């Protein structure tokens, strides 16, 4: 294993730059599989790399000493997306990894995702814990850096007939995934306080849903295989 890496000062605000969410329609995006569970309680992995270094190796290569960025999920539906994350970052270090910012805001979270899904330790992927079968879908990640956007699909198919017996379904029966919004809806301007939380930045967040999975008798894997361009055994 390692230490934890050195901490830096930063500046935590509720927002920066963006008060209204980035439209998810704004390109084309390559689609990958998230990998099977081994068990219906295990960790769904929706990571693959953005490949976002060489938008920061472009900041050095034209000598700007910052760069600013932001991410953002969605659950994407038949013309439109639901909402689940949003955070912004500036005065960022080219030099860094990815997200090591003198500003950031609170993560913008869907709370009913994020009684069982953060971010990962580097902040470009998701982690799904022990997901009830609700959440099979199309879940869309954005990357930006300096106004340039990454775009990724991640298919995530639960097995019918799977499911995890502690899986969080409470909070789904009652708020479900929330409004789905247009293209045209996030031209206009969809706001993100008026929609979505502020939450735990990622290592706090991690570990209050890991009391929940240990208290269920569960370890959070050491490492998360990323998700494939093919599917692993697809079904029907």
């Amino acid at each position: 294993p390692t230490f934890p890496p050195p901490a830096y000062p930063y500046t935590e605000s509720w927002q920066l730059t963006l008060t209204t969410v980035p439209s998810p329609f704004v390109g084309p995006a390559d689609v990958y599989h998230t990998r099977p569970l081994e068990d219906p309680c295990g960790v769904v992995a929706l990571i693959s790399d953005p490949q976002v270094d060489r938008l920061l190796n472009e900041a050095v290569a034209h000598r700007r000493p910052t760069y600013r960025a932001h991410v953002a999920w969605y659950r994407i539906a038949d013309g439109c997306a639901h909402l689940l994350y949003f955070i912004e970052y500036a005065d960022c270090d080219p030099r860094q990894v990815f997200g090591r910012c003198r500003r950031r805001t609170t993560p913008m979270w869907w709370t009913p995702s994020a009684d069982y899904m953060f971010p990962t330790e580097d902040e470009l992927g998701l982690l799904m814990v022990a997901p009830g079968r609700f959440n099979e879908g199309q879940y869309r990640r954005l990357v930006s850096v300096d106004g340039v956007n990454i775009l990724t699909d991640f298919m995530v198919a639960l097995p019918e007939g799977q499911e995890c017996p502690f899986a969080r379904v409470d909070q789904h029966r009652t708020y479900k995934f929330g409004a789905c919004w247009s293209d045209d809806s996030f031209k206009r301007g969809v706001d993100v306080m008026r929609f979505l939380t502020p939450f735990y930045q990622q290592p706090p967040h991690r570990e209050v849903v890991n009391y929940w999975y240990r208290k269920n008798g569960r370890t959070l894997p050491r490492a998360y295989a990323a998700a494939t361009p093919y599917a692993i055994d697809p079904a029907r």
